[PDB]
């Protein structure tokens, strides 16, 4: 286990390789750790509020129940990271690699996930209310019971994603790629879908969700 003073000093000296390090419960509010290699680090229940982690390597890091509120994670590598129950509200994750990341139960309210890679990410039960996911890749992502209320998913790739139980009141799915996704009928009636790309099965489902039958 390394403490605050240690890591700040090391970072200030130009050290960047902190891979595998145990930093459980650490208080690093307002800390700047841009470009740090924290791959495989244990940051369970850490306070990283307003931390600058721009371009950090956090691949496979344990960030479960961590406070990342307002953190900068632009272009960060978070592939396969454990973010379950983490607070990411208002974080900037623009262009971040979150593929295969575990975001179950995460608070992503008002988060910026623009152009982020969320391929195969597990976001089940996560709260994305008012979040921004413009141009993001959610191919094969799990959005079971997620809150997408007023989320912007414009031009996002939702191919093969699972939106079963997701709240989509006010959600904006304009130009999103929906091919192969799993959705509830209520999505068709709640999301904006101008330009949204769909399969024939889905087109039929959109119609059925508007009351049309079929003989």
């Amino acid at each position: 286990h390394m403490n605050v003073g240690e890591i700040l000093r090391h970072y200030a000296a130009g050290k960047r390789n902190f891979q595998h390090i145990n930093l459980q419960e650490i208080e690093l509010t307002n800390a700047s750790l841009t470009g740090a290699d924290l791959s495989y680090a244990n940051l369970h229940h850490a306070n990283l509020s307003r931390a600058n982690l721009r371009s950090a390597d956090l691949r496979n890091a344990n960030l479960s129940h961590a406070n990342l509120s307002g953190a900068n994670l632009e272009e960060a590598n978070l592939e396969a990271a454990n973010l379950r129950g983490a607070d990411l509200h208002e974080a900037n994750l623009s262009g971040a690699d979150l593929q295969e990341a575990n975001l179950t139960q995460a608070n992503l309210k008002d988060a910026n996930l623009s152009d982020a890679n969320l391929e195969q990410a597990d976001l089940a039960g996560a709260d994305l209310q008012g979040a921004v996911l413009d141009g993001a890749n959610l191919h094969g992502a799990n959005l079971n019971n997620a809150n997408l209320s007023e989320a912007m998913l414009t031009r996002a790739n939702l191919e093969q994603a699972d939106l079963s139980g997701a709240r989509t009141t006010g959600a904006r799915l304009d130009d999103a790629s929906l091919h192969g996704a799993t959705v509830d009928p209520v999505l068709w009636r709640t999301a904006s879908l101008v330009g949204a790309r769909v399969d024939v099965d889905q087109a039929v489902a959109f119609a059925a969700a508007h009351g049309l039958c079929l003989a």
